[PDB]
């Protein structure tokens, strides 16, 4: 059979490629040339020795149809696939102006060019096809430099994103005149030909857009199947393409390369390890099809092309070169006033990269091939596949080599001094490693007598990369380098999940953006850009449920009716629209039946609903169309004119009615959109405001200069204040999204923390390998779920936030006696619920709305929902230390002082509640104090809220002196009331950070101001 | 075309197989009798549906070429690939007992059965197919069940592995019954059948062999090319089998089966993502292949069988799957007398589920359909598929839904108390830590209103699995958890890369054999059987040694020579012994102008070398050669009997002298299998003695019973002695091989840590994520690159030694000074170098040779080459504290302590030598004391060191006061001297950890005891 020697003919390819990529590595040449050339040998050797022709030559060709719908969709969809799908779309309308602008310019001039210069006498539709063909691009090799040079990534994409856009036209338009030249039909009329334009171009990219949401639907719903993900990809990514080109007749390179976007966008719905399979699969998919087509191109030019090829075809050749780059330049030129003013810009040195590196690929040897193929005796298929591969082979050869020293020349290879401080850095720090473990190594009982010369040489590390005029210096220095430690911050949130991907990006971009620029810092303007919502979905929104504003199975049934009956009525109107016996009987009796038995709606719903049924008014269009379909039924008791608008009327009316059940489903999607853009802002902005909290505590102890100091506090306190009003307003403006995207990130964090646990517990060994894996994929299978969670959640009643407080939390009898003893209170703008200095009154626990807060140790923020104001007020029993004022229509339970003084004196378990409350005090003043110690030490806040949360606070009145063994202990903080040292005699009397040098203390009763004091266990 | 046709339908197939795996997951029954049951109802449809027929038809049936040549070497691959290849091979000749007879024999019951049941009338070929086909099987639903419940992980390996070689041996027989029914040809001789024999039976497996050993040397050699080293290994995979099969008719699936377990086992050689990406490529394949197999059995099963199957068929149906389940249990109980002996026995129950989990699959099926396809339309055919697909969907239904109840019921689903109680920790541990992450999300300012009704509901993990007497319990209580204990250790041990996986594997094996057996403790003799090499090896390679014991350019010429030379003496000669006018000519004239200048290597050498020429061996047959081609080629100046020789002699003695440069290579063959073995008894001695090390500390605060603590405390010391000593003896057996072993472990050890460094500064955001990769990449090639380290390394010599020590290794004007004042001392067996209570002589590095140490702080241990002996007799001056005897030959260097004197009293820079060798007797001393005071809390020996490596000795006499603050320190230990407590007064006075409540110490002129205190930064 055929298939086992293609197998063998494609293995002999994989060796070829292995070969040719491994030894010419060092060379600057790309490895494809190399294909070519032993293409070349081969088809020689297959020429010269028919033993060889004979076996050979059986699968030496491809049919058209081949690679048209083979090779060209796995290259289309590969490149779709690898791309970074938001960097794309930021940049969307850039690529796309110049892609599908550029192309057909290009191609125009192109085959303007092959009319006159050459003497071959083309005609307009094979000089198209011509210049289709020039016009493809294959830039992976100009991508990888421009990446891993690191210097304007924005031109990396636009560079991609245009190659994958170009490829796709320029098939398109292949396909179009290669069909006018080698399978002509008779002239079509304009609309017809309209018609195809919109099927070729408007109907692919929605068809890809449908196969790709219903793949991410269900993928969105496979769990602990790999092999189910991996396979529904696959052949979601063929059916598509033959579904479209086949079926339909609609392009299906464009619906492959908007199912390969999409896809890659949702990548959050596939489980990683089939991320990382479907990667690496269709690159190799990829890879096998570059060597394939080029090691052909070689053979076929050296069998059938190479003979026919005349002295001026070099030289046509030639001036073909000069002119397809002159003609690249010259469009980017005249489209520069328009990419100038959008989307990334476009510098003049980015211009000249994207003219020299339009490398030629393997699709326009696919489509030279194609034309090669059909064009069977006649000499245009020869000159073409020659003209392509002498365009490939010179740029594979010219281009693809001197582009690296065109960036050099340009000035973009040169690396940073910031990137080339850092891996200077970097590096001597490993060094330093490598130098303790060789010495504990050498210092060790049986790898004492390893010889050390070969070991030293052997892992050894090296670089990669080798006054106000003063007071302006030290500001700049000081602007970047608080900068840098706010990439720092982003960085580390990152690792551990308080950050999406998208939104580390996003203010990465906004950090590196700040830099460059003289005198800027992140603008708070540039950050609200995420979560200021588009009114588009908020107007659909309130829209959709204005309009949608008796046993529940009823309507389950009446829904499942409709899609029953529809099948009757289309299967006949069909027919009827078209043109046994018992069967159009059949169809007339099946209508009257379902006409008799829909009264089980329409008078079941006017006798249960009584006289008023007819008030709803979707009951209005329920009797409506009963009325119709009783006269057309009982007209067939008693012509054209009835016949052809009954099929329009029993057909429209029908499906009319589904939309009242389909409305539900739309609030659900356009929940979801607001829910995406929400969450990504709320992301964002919960990320830079613990990035100014974290940068706060380091500038302190990083600028010496105290007027450089205040102006760089101030620009971030000056963010940071904006960002937490509008978080604060994103709430009460969509309120149960916001709750949704909470639960979220609640489950999310806790579900990291359950597998760190695991991992712990599989390096210290105690826990099975087998186990850890068993127990790590359920964990999976929960955070996979999360991204089925409701895109809105209802908002608790405030008995649940009563339910929740963290002190509130145990005893059922206390929440009992809290719900016995509590008031409810509203408050209108700019009402002051507490003013500085006033006695205590109680405690309130805000359960709707935005209040600010003011007062001295200043502590200008703001607190929402299920904040607790007033903390010990009732502990400390002394006046208040700040003024809280409502920034918004506020409610808050408000439960009195004397309220609280008998559960303070009766709930006295072991889990005290004035040991919880403490507790709670206890850990926000704990939480700044740790920081200023420890935020040039490297911790996040969220990694010392949960060192903190071990801690518990002293059991002091047992004896009222304490001293403690560190072997049972790791960090103090004195929270408040009156201590002294025992040795020094010397008193504290502020929430002090206890240093460890602090031996013993002692407390006495100074009954205004008892102290507390709180520990941390290992 | 027909292949875009042919993906569509393979896309349809995924599509089914992915809505039948996901539906039918609750369900009992697999999910591939739901793809029989679509297959069914798609046969029928395309039956009585025309339009779709005449669609469908042009791939519902497949060649047998596509079958037997693309389907079945997947499967068997896969298969192969999957496979744990190290407890196969510990398993082989059970295995391979069990598969290649148990064929037979059920084989030809079963055809026995089908002569003298079936009323078909077939003959011994027929029924000898029909039985290869009922002895094919697929267990991998049932391995599944003996992974998940963990019993018997050896009775998994083997079912999995029998499997494996019955499904290769089934398909040999097959296709030689194949051809002898459907292409029958002419009878054989009985020399042809025997050399066909050996052409299917042994042949192949050296082809995969072969093919195997070339394509893990080639991919040892690729560096940051994923894709060429996966693209190499399908390549391979494919043209073993096409080649195997085709062109060398050797059987082409034992070739395909002895590549995936030889490439399996080479694991190290292939980069670990390219490993994953080819287990789920593989498995991706080997699912494809199962859901297209079913679906075209019901199809065709459909369309063409069931037209002609009477109700006697059925019958015999149910008759047939009772016989070949009573066939398969015979065969294995008559071979359990041989099978109970070997490997790893058989008992009762395992027999029964072996008998009853005997699934046939999807390569009987394959089989059955070729059957078909070939019979054209005979009955055979249709009776073969009938009976085939009765037996696979009735062993589908009954025996792969009932082995779940005979597990249980037989006594093996339950699982241990161990792992139970193990779970249930676990457990607890994760919901502790979920409680934690809760109260501090409840505790922050973001999420504080979070519906923590549904969160806490939503990460919720539950658990998957739900006297003398009396001192015998207790010592029973003991022995399994020190068995524990030494579980934990090995699986620590391996987490750091300590311990390779093998090594791992069998100390885990070891201790689980010794759980479970009585009264026992792991066998230090079952431990032996690693390192004690077996003497072919050893015997080999001092014979290839023997046989192998002018400048450098002549030997690489006539190297080349020969390899140039062969090619005219093989074109020449096949042709003559095969039977251009010019082409004989010019061979014979390459013969003589070959024979002319080889004077180049003749006369050259005799002059170069003399008279004595002839002395070294190979120079007389290099005379010879000469001679017989002098007379030989005169001749031509001058029948039969003269060429018919000449062709056998001027070929056989031109090849034979390529050995004399053949036997070097071989001889690292040799030296390669000896390293294998060596490592691996090297990773486990090492592991045992750590293990030992480190359970040795737990036992003291892990027993009561001070009698029962003695004996676990003997039988520890007891086990590893021997083994400290055996891993001595290894090195002088075999020293180079040892000390490229050490040498490797080195390297990985100081890669490993700087892999982890990269990893900090990346969490600590310091260095780039791209960054971060690039340094990795390089890590990663440097770690391959030591697979290729040579086999044997020379052993250093001495003054190598001499440079490398830890405290010699700084100022080279030291260095040159020890060399300028040492002594070399060489003594014999059984002398002792030191006694306890002698005054210091000087310094002993050992630099050959193994030492047996003892002294009371007992001390019974032994060193070896770079351990120093009497370290601080030149810095404590005091009598010795030990006895040093010799266990061998020793060679030492002694350096006398009036030459330390000067040294010590000489170099006195700030990195003092006093400073460091103190150092090094001060890591020695503070080991233990940290170890016993942190067993119990979790850490390894090596990551104490390391921890250790941080700290430096304390600068004293400065003044003899200090105090210190843990902001810049965290542990210390007083290593000798006198010092005492600043605010207690008491006396320190022995090497002791400095508790971390000790507060400030102070010194005194103890001239004979002089403090030093080792302290740790952070």
């Amino acid at each position: 059979a055929h298939a086992p020697k293609v197998i063998v003919f494609i293995s002999g390819s994989c060796l070829f490629g292995a070969i040719s990529r491994s030894l010419f590595k060092k060379l600057p040449i790309p490895y494809t040339v190399v294909l070519l050339i032993l293409g070349a040998i081969l088809g020689v050797v297959a020429s010269n020795v028919p033993l060889v022709e004979e076996h050979t030559r059986d699968v030496a060709h491809m049919d058209p149809h081949v690679l048209l719908q083979i090779f060209l969709p796995v290259l289309i969809f590969e490149s779709a696939f690898a791309m970074d799908v938001h960097t794309f779309m930021r940049s969307f309308s850039q690529v796309c102006i110049l892609a599908l602008f550029g192309l057909v310019v290009a191609s125009v001039l192109t085959a303007v060019l092959a009319m006159n210069l050459f003497n071959y006498n083309w005609n307009f539709s094979e000089a198209m096809m011509f210049g289709a063909i020039m016009s493809a691009t294959d830039p992976v090799a100009v991508v990888a430099l421009l990446k891993d040079l690191g210097a304007s990534k924005q031109l990396g994409t636009i560079i991609e994103g245009e190659s994958l856009l170009n490829d796709g036209c320029a098939i398109v338009i292949f396909n179009v005149f290669m069909k006018m030249v080698f399978f002509p039909q008779l002239t079509s009329t304009v609309g017809q030909n309209v018609l195809y334009f919109l099927q070729v171009a408007v109907a692919g990219p929605l068809w890809g857009y449908a196969v790709a949401k219903v793949t991410v639907f269900f993928l969105s719903h496979i769990f602990n199947d790999a092999l189910v993900e991996i396979t529904i990809t696959l052949a979601a990514t063929y059916l598509t393409y033959y579904i479209g080109d086949i079926w339909l007749e609609v392009s299906g390179v464009l619906a492959v390369v908007v199912l390969g976007l999409i896809v890659n966008a949702e990548k959050t719905s596939i489980s990683p390890e089939v991320e990382v399979f479907l990667h690496r699969f269709w690159e190799m998919l990829a890879y096998l099809a570059n060597t394939l087509i080029f090691m052909m191109v070689g053979v076929v030019v050296t069998q059938k092309a190479l003979v026919a090829v005349d002295k001026m075809d070099w030289f046509y050749l030639i001036i073909l070169y000069l002119a397809i780059t002159i003609i690249r330049g010259m469009v980017i030129s005249l489209f520069s006033p328009i990419l100038s003013r959008i989307g990334y810009g476009l510098t003049w040195r980015n211009a000249v990269i994207m003219t020299w590196g339009g490398l030629r690929g393997a699709v326009g040897l696919a489509l030279a091939l194609v034309v090669e193929n059909l064009a069977g005796n006649d000499v245009i298929g020869s000159k073409f596949l020659f003209h392509t591969a002498g365009i490939v082979v010179l740029t594979l050869v010219i281009n693809a080599t001197t582009i690296q020293t065109l960036l050099r020349i340009l000035g973009m290879s040169d690396i940073s001094i910031p990137k080339r401080l850092a891996m200077a850095g970097a590096v001597r720090r490993i060094h330093e490693g490598q130098n303790r473990t060789l010495n504990m190594l050498k210092s060790d009982r049986f790898l004492a007598d390893a010889d050390w010369d070969i070991a030293t040489a052997a892992c050894e590390i090296s670089d990669p990369y080798s006054s106000p005029r003063e007071f302006a210096d030290m500001m700049e220095e000081a602007r970047l380098r608080m900068l840098k430690a706010e990439k720092i911050s982003y960085w580390k949130q990152f690792e551990h999940g308080m950050l999406a991907r998208e939104a580390l990006r996003l203010l990465v971009q906004h950090a590196e953006v700040a830099a460059d620029e003289k005198d800027q810092f992140i603008l708070v303007d540039d950050l609200k850009k995420s979560w200021q919502i588009k009114g588009i979905y908020p107007w659909l929104k309130r829209k959709l449920e204005d309009l949608i504003s008796h046993h529940m199975a009823f309507e389950v049934t009446i829904n499942i009716a409709i899609v029953l009956n529809i099948v009757p009525i289309i299967m006949e109107f069909v027919v009827q629209d078209k043109m046994l016996q018992k069967i159009e009987d059949a169809l007339r009796i099946s209508n009257y039946v379902f006409f008799v038995i829909y009264a089980i709606e329409a008078i079941v719903k006017i006798l249960g609903l009584g006289r008023h049924y007819i008030v709803s008014h979707w009951n209005k269009f329920d009797a409506f169309i009963l009325v119709v379909a009783l006269v057309d039924i009982i007209i067939a008791e008693t012509s054209s004119i009835k016949v052809v608008k009954l099929f329009r009327l029993l057909r429209g009316l029908r499906m009319l009615r589904l939309t009242k059940a389909l409305i539900p489903k739309l609030i659900l999607v356009v929940n979801g959109k607001i829910n995406n853009q929400l969450s990504l802002g709320y992301d964002v902005g919960k990320g830079y405001i613990i990035g100014e909290e974290e940068v706060g505590k380091i500038i302190d102890r990083m600028v010496d200069n105290k007027k450089i100091l205040r102006e760089l506090k101030h620009i971030s306190e000056t963010g940071r204040l904006q960002v937490v009003k509008e978080l604060g307003l994103l709430q009460r403006e969509h309120p149960g999204i916001a709750v949704s995207v909470k639960t979220r990130q609640a489950i999310r964090t806790i579900l990291n923390h359950s597998r760190e646990t695991i991992h712990e517990l599989q390096g210290a060994g105690l826990l099975d390998e087998m186990e850890a894996h068993k127990l790590e994929l359920t964990v999976e299978i929960k955070m996979k779920r999360l991204m089925n969670a409701p895109s809105s959640i209802p908002p608790p009643p405030p008995e649940n936030l009563l339910k929740n407080v963290s002190w509130l939390a145990g005893d059922m009898k206390l929440i009992d006696f809290i719900k016995a003893r509590a008031s409810l209170l509203h408050f209108d703008y700019g009402e002051v619920i507490v003013r500085e200095g006033d006695e205590s009154d109680g405690l309130f626990l805000i359960v709707s709305g935005l209040v600010k807060l003011y007062g001295k140790s200043v502590f200008e923020d703001y607190l929402t929902v299920g904040n607790v104001i007033g903390e010990m007020g009732v502990l400390t029993k002394k006046p208040r230390n700040a003024t809280v004022t409502c920034e918004t229509t506020v409610q808050v339970y408000f439960i009195t002082a004397e309220d609280m003084n008998i559960a303070i004196d009766t709930f006295t378990l072991y889990p005290s509640l004035e040991y919880r409350l403490w507790r709670v005090v206890a850990i926000r003043i704990a939480t700044p104090l740790i920081m200023e110690q420890m935020a040039f030490q490297g911790w996040t806040q969220e990694k010392v809220k949960l060192h903190l949360e071990r801690g518990y606070l002293v059991d002091l009145a047992e004896s009222h002196f304490q001293f403690n063994i560190d072997a049972t202990l790791e960090d103090v903080i004195l929270i408040n009331g009156t201590a002294y040292n025992a040795h020094t005699r010397e008193e504290i009397r502020s929430p002090c950070l206890i240093s460890r040098t602090v031996h013993k203390l002692t407390f006495q009763y100074t009954a205004t101001e008892e102290p507390r004091l709180f520990v941390v266990r290992n």
